[PDB]
């Protein structure tokens, strides 16, 4: 069964980051949409999930999302890992782990548990990972003597502004949760106007992969523990700090499949871990478009620096993924563009792929977050379709060409889950996608963003014509058939 967009990507992963192969991406087969039997479509784990009503009433996504976490994690052996972004993770996202937890423990197990979060400067964390220590120890009841934690907030480059954002349940290096959501009850559940996310999980080969990626941060925080500046971190029943957990759990036995889906595994390293890959041959002609409405207050680490890309392959996995296109993309983000300054405005690369894309009469189809939740980081769409046109014509010299590759290939829209302009509540609708589809093909999902930031993040990229099918008919349609109300009609359009 021929994988060409996988192929494609590994090509770039290979020529970027030989040396990272087996810690920050991996390829693997043998892998398997973890869907409960019943429901073939529920490795899609998307939240809230309530098509066509305003009210967000029948939340089916969030139900189904919380109980894969708890079950995931209820049948762990040995080790249960997560990562996401502040907060440690409360409300329901909370009781999955400690439901979860004393479930493993009943069971005659004792698992060793890491959670780390990265925190931006900006932001001051409530629950320090001490006092969230003590709160799981007391709510893990009797069972918290068999449950060795370690818990860590993380910041690795402040001038930078890099810390962790990948989002991970990782079970005994088997089972796997990624995606956009975060442990962050008031974003998603406890709200009448949730945020739209969607995650996936899997089994396998891939799950490792995902472990490997994780103790490769834990490497950095144990060591990086000893400037507080940096790292906060609590343990439980007097424990070590565990870098290793993920290695010393697979032992030497590689992983055995559970499927027939090949996935990349792909993350980064942002800035702060590791300066480049030395193993790399990767000599890049970088872009230089001249951005006048915000020449870069930092260093632009997206677009002019080669080690960056080194130790970060999602980004090129990301751009790949695109350009390995022959038909038609679909991309539903939060966005495109970053705040400038301090981060650059946009990923050049990424643009001049989009607009390759529409060049060639490639579909594509963008749908961003509202710009009212501004949750959102462009004034209007119309600087999507604006820097498609200028990269366009950068790149043809055509700009008849450019209106005719815009109006006719472009889909560009603000996310809406319901024929309402708004949630019942007022509120606009935010969407926290990653996610990125290929010729109904190959598919992201993950917690990279396509838009310019330099944190740590992961994500997989599965080829499955099947699995691609679900995501259209569970997603990428019923996304399309709201969101098209919402639809820019690009400056220089009819």
């Amino acid at each position: 069964p021929p994988t060409p967009h996988l192929d494609a990507i590994e090509r770039s992963l290979r020529d970027t980051s030989p040396g990272l192969e087996g810690s920050v991406w991996q390829r693997t087969d043998g892998n398997r949409l973890d869907a409960p039997d019943g429901d073939p479509a529920g490795w899609l784990l998307q939240t809230p999930g309530c098509w066509g009503d305003a009210g967000c009433k029948d939340r089916a996504g969030t139900r189904r999302l919380l109980d894969k976490m708890t079950r995931n994690i209820a049948d762990a052996r040995h080790t249960v890992d997560i990562s996401s972004l502040a907060p440690f993770p409360n409300g329901g996202f909370e009781d999955a782990v400690v439901d979860g937890l004393k479930a493993s423990v009943a069971a005659g197990h004792s698992p060793r548990v890491r959670i780390l979060v990265g925190a931006a400067p900006i932001y001051h964390l409530n629950v320090v990972p001490s006092r969230y220590r003590d709160e799981l120890i007391g709510k893990l009841g009797a069972a918290a003597g068999k449950v060795t934690l370690n818990v860590a907030s993380m910041t690795t480059s402040k001038t930078s502004l890099s810390w962790n954002h990948s989002k991970l349940l990782v079970v005994d290096g088997k089972t796997a949760i990624t995606g956009g959501i975060n442990t962050n009850k008031d974003d998603y559940l406890d709200t009448a106007h949730p945020v739209s996310d969607v995650d996936m999980a899997l089994s396998g080969p891939a799950a490792r992969s995902a472990g490997k990626y994780l103790d490769t941060l834990w490497d950095w925080t144990c060591r990086n523990a000893s400037d507080p500046a940096k790292v906060w971190l609590a343990t439980s029943n007097g424990a070590s700090c565990m870098p290793s957990m993920e290695q010393d759990e697979a032992g030497s036995a590689p992983a055995e499949p559970t499927g027939d889906v090949p996935v990349i595994a792909v993350g980064g390293l942002g800035v702060g871990i590791k300066e480049s890959d030395p193993s790399s041959g990767y000599h890049p002609d970088l872009p230089t478009a001249p951005d006048t409405k915000c020449t870069v207050g930092l260093h632009d680490n997206t677009n002019a620096d080669r080690d960056y890309d080194t130790v970060n392959p999602e980004e090129n996995a990301l751009r790949s993924l695109i350009a390995s296109a022959r038909s038609h993309v679909e991309i539903s983000q939060q966005d495109l563009n970053a705040t400038c300054p301090p981060l650059p405005r946009y990923d050049i690369r990424t643009y001049d792929t989009l607009a390759g894309k529409l060049a060639a009469g490639v579909k594509v189809r963008i749908v961003v977050s509202d710009p009212a939740n501004a949750r959102s980081q462009i004034k209007s769409l119309d600087e999507i379709s604006d820097t498609l046109r200028t990269r366009l014509v950068a790149l043809t010299g055509d700009n008849e060409k450019a209106s005719r590759a815009l109006c006719g290939n472009l889909q560009l829209a603000s996310f809406r889950s319901s024929d309402a302009a708004k949630w019942a509540d007022g509120k606009p609708y935010a969407l926290h996608h990653k996610l990125v589809s290929v010729d109904d093909s190959a598919f992201y999902i993950g917690s990279k963003n396509l838009y310019p930031a330099w944190l740590q993040d992961f994500g997989y990229i599965v080829e499955s014509p099947a699995a691609a099918q679900q995501l259209k008919t569970e997603l990428l349609d019923p996304e399309w058939k709201y969101s098209q109300q919402a639809a820019a009609t690009p400056a220089g359009c009819p």
